[PDB]
């Protein structure tokens, strides 16, 4: 049914027998991804089918990714209004899938597709439970938390804002406790001040090291008091007071926020 075009479980660019050209992941419940369909949005990677006979997927098709986007960018970055539009779309994609209680759980740069007219898209959800990258990975998930809340796709988001303004990754950890130390280091090491109920945390152990908190004019340094004070909400060690999707569209750093169009190269 479908001409494969390049290999993109695995994903491929393949074109209907329809002349469209699709994102078909092959993966080796089925009433729930089905539901998925109906449910659109801007800023979310439209699902156009969902077969089982192995389970196949059917994504409408996008050129590119912000990780590709970010290395193209990475001599001169990219622009302010840019990232600021990026970030806006995101939040809005993420309002939208957790208003509808679906969470996200492993965006990445990669997992972040766009097209020439300037939008940005969600897609690659890390639903089936509902070298692995760590980087973007909430503390509460790699202290064995076995709930995750919202909160863990505001953490993810908040990574990758940093990464687009100062383009380098905020934290590349290559091991779950290199990951959290790396957090540690740059964050502080959380207590029960800052983090009620850390300590309580299944893979916590008191023997970990106390490292002092670092400032963010180090850590995101060209970005202005509106952003830096935006991420430093996206990346409060509780969950609880971690910023809201929704709310988080409300903050200043957004009040001059446009669509500009990036220049892609295809
Ligand atoms: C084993 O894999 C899976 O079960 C699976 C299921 C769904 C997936 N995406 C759904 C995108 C979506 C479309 N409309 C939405 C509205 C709200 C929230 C998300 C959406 C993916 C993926 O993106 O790979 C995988």
């Amino acid at each position: 049914n479908f001409q494969k075009v390049e290999k993109i479980g695995v994903v491929y660019k393949a074109r209907n027998k329809t002349g469209e050209v699709v994102a078909l992941k092959k993966i080796r419940a089925i009433r729930e991804i089905s539901l998925l369909k109906e449910l659109n949005h801007p800023n979310i990677v439209k699902l156009l089918d969902v077969i089982h006979t192995k389970l196949y997927l059917v994504f409408e098709f996008l050129h590119q990714d912000l990780k590709k986007f970010m290395d193209a960018s990475a001599l001169t970055g990219i622009p302010l209004p840019l990232i600021k539009s990026y970030l806006f779309q995101l939040l809005q994609g993420l309002a939208f899938c957790h208003s509808h209680r679906v969470l996200h759980r492993d965006l990445k740069p990669q997992n972040l597709l766009i097209n020439t007219e300037g939008a940005i898209k969600l897609a690659d959800f890390g639903l089936a439970r509902a070298v692995v990258t760590l980087w973007y990975r909430a503390p509460e998930i790699l202290l064995g938390c076995k709930y995750y809340s919202t909160a863990v796709d505001i953490w993810s988001l908040g990574c990758i804002f940093a990464e687009m303004v100062t383009r380098r990754a905020l934290f590349p950890g290559d091991s779950e406790i290199d990951q959290l130390f790396r957090i540690f280091r740059t964050l502080g090491t959380p207590d029960e001040v800052v983090w009620p109920g850390v300590t309580s945390m299944p893979d916590y152990k008191p023997s970990f090291p106390k490292w002092a908190r670092q400032d963010f004019s180090k850590v995101v340094p060209p970005l202005d008091e509106d952003g830096r004070s935006l991420l430093s909400q996206m990346l409060h060690y509780d969950p609880n007071k971690r910023i809201s999707a929704k709310a988080a569209l409300a903050h200043p750093f957004f009040q001059d926020v446009t669509k500009p169009v990036p220049h892609l190269r295809l």
